[PDB]
Order: structure tokens, then sequence, then C-alpha cells
């Protein structure tokens, strides 16, 4: 049993609500939120802008230095990062940006890290500004990610569109 209210519930693992992100990490401050981020984890806009935003920019400080000393993450990959006020960890994720003209294949293995922890609150990957169908998002999750992810979509037409649509 976990704090996370008002989920639908799509498969064994997978749960998905119309829900903003920031406001759902505030509420239940899980072991991990993902930030839907970028290889130089530069927090500007999407989720990743109100993620930061929301830590009065000590993600992006945090963050700064973390690149510094390690260089980009690759297209796919992630690392573990402090939730500063939001949650204990942020797992920063990288899906492809399709408006970068980034290969979505690698969507899999951005959802791919999802698995090494047990549960977590996460967005859709390489959705929104990421450029990616949402719908075609939700499926690459619920058919790789095998830990318990929480989806927090935060357009509430889009989140009956993925609800409606789901096989
Ligand atoms: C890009 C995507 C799928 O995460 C969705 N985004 C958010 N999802 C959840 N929590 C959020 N908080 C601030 C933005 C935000 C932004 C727009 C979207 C398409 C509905």
């Amino acid at each position: 049993v976990n704090s996370f209210s008002g989920y639908l519930k799509l498969t064994d693992n997978v749960y998905i609500k119309n829900a903003d992100i920031v406001e759902e990490a505030k509420k239940v401050k899980p072991t991990v939120v993902v930030n839907a981020a970028n290889v130089y984890l530069k927090h500007g806009g999407g989720v990743a802008g109100a993620l930061n935003k929301a830590t009065n920019n000590a993600m992006q400080v945090e963050s700064d230095d973390y690149i510094a000393t390690n260089g980009p993450l690759k297209v796919g990959g992630s690392c573990v990062l402090s939730g500063h006020n939001l949650a204990k960890h942020c797992l920063h994720v990288v899906g492809p940006n399709v408006n970068k003209g980034e290969d979505i294949q690698l969507l899999k293995s951005a959802y791919e890290n999802f698995n090494q922890h047990e549960v977590l609150l996460a967005p859709l990957l390489s959705a929104g500004i990421f450029g990616a169908d949402p719908i075609h998002s939700l499926r690459v999750c619920v058919d790789t990610v095998r830990t318990n992810v929480y989806l927090a979509v935060f357009d509430k037409n889009l989140y009956d569109k993925l609800v409606s649509s789901f096989l």
C-alpha cells in the first residue's frame, strides 16, 4: 500500500491520472519523481522547467554541477539526483526529442531506467514539447516498465484520450 490516490489502473503495475506532476509531488513526496530531462539538464520548460521552478532553481544549480563534473547524459539515459522539496530523489530521464530529430526507438531505452526503482511518479516521456505521440509513449511505458509507475498527465483532454484509447 502506498499514498498515491485517484489513479486509474491500466495494468498490473501502471497507473494513470490527470494531474500536475508538480502538485502531485508536493503532496505525496514520493521516493522517486521522474523529470523529463535533456542531456544538458537544462530545465527550461515543459515538465523540467516546472519541476525546477518548484525547487526555487535548486534543481538547476545541482544539475549544473552534475554536468560540469560528468558531462551530458545520453539520449535514453538517466541520472539520480536530489528530489529537493518534491521527493527523496529525482530520476532525470532523457527521452528522445522529436523536435531535434532524435530516434524514437530510444524511448524504450529511456523507460528501461524506471525498472531500477520499485515505485515512481512520472510524466509520459517524450510527450509535450519533446514532440512524440503521448499515446505511443504510454504504450511503450506499459510494455517496458515492470516496476510500479504512477503517471501524471497534465492535459485533461489528453488524459481522457489516453484512457479511452488504451488497449
Ligand atoms: C509533456 C507531458 C506528457 O509530460 C505533459 N506535461 C506535464 N505533465 C505532467 N505534469 C506536468 N507539470 C507541468 C507540466 C506537466 C506538460 C504537457 C503534457 C503534454 C500534458
